[PDB]
């Protein structure tokens, strides 16, 4: 649908809510004024790490930040990767794109 998706943002929020916590997001604007980009960080109380993301928009930047903090929860074995949803974002091809 035209609103995109929110599965990894909802997964971190639901994981926090099953543990009596709430995730805290933090955002910065970067790049060209007409062709703007955004960076995102996300943190949770009692954890020293911050998951990091970026994109052309705040929603995809939050989804990358959420995926990297949920990945950290697998690096410390507080979450199994088998439960974690796909981020919904893919990189551009490494070849020419000028025409």
């Amino acid at each position: 649908g035209s609103s995109g998706s929110s599965g990894i943002k909802n997964f971190l929020y639901a994981w926090c809510g099953k543990r009596k916590m709430t995730p805290a997001y933090e955002i910065r604007a970067v790049g060209n004024k007409n062709r703007q980009k955004f960076m995102c960080e996300v943190r949770v109380e009692g954890f020293n790490y911050a998951g990091m993301g970026n994109s052309t928009n705040k929603k995809d930047a939050q989804s990358n930040a959420a995926r990297d903090f949920v990945n950290y929860l697998v690096r410390i074995n507080e979450v199994k990767s088998e439960e974690v949803p796909a981020v919904g974002i893919v990189p551009p091809p490494s070849g020419p794109s000028s025409g």
